[PDB]
C-alpha cells in the first residue's frame, strides 16, 4: 500500500537508500518486491560558513 | 532504523512532541532509547484574518 502506490519518506522500509519506485511480482506462496534507489556514489569536500 | 538513521514526521512515534534526535543505548535483555525532543512553552495571543 505505501511503497508501491506511492513515495515513501520512511528511512530504509522500502529499500536501503533514497527510495524511488517499487514493482510487486509474484511468486509461489508469496510476493517479491523489486525496489529502486538512489545512492550518491562520488563525493568532494569543502569549507563551509 | 527511523528515529536514529533518520528524522521522523510521524507524530508521537520517536518521542512526545516534534523530534531532533535519538541516541541507542544499550541494556541486558534489551535496549533504551533516549529521545530529544522540542516543546513550545510560551504564549500570547492575538487577532488574524
Ligand atoms: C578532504 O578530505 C580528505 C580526506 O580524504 C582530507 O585529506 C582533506 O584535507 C580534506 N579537504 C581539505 C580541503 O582539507
Ligand atoms: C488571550 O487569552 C486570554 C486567556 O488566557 C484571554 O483572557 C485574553 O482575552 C486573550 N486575548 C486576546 C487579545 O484575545
Amino acid at each position: 500500500s505505501e511503497c508501491v502506490l506511492g513515495q515513501s519518506k520512511r528511512v530504509d522500509f522500502c529499500g536501503k537508500g533514497y527510495h524511488l519506485m517499487s514493482f510487486p511480482q509474484s511468486a509461489p506462496h508469496g510476493v517479491v518486491f523489486l525496489h529502486v534507489t538512489y545512492v550518491p556514489a562520488q563525493e568532494k569536500n569543502f569549507t563551509t560558513a
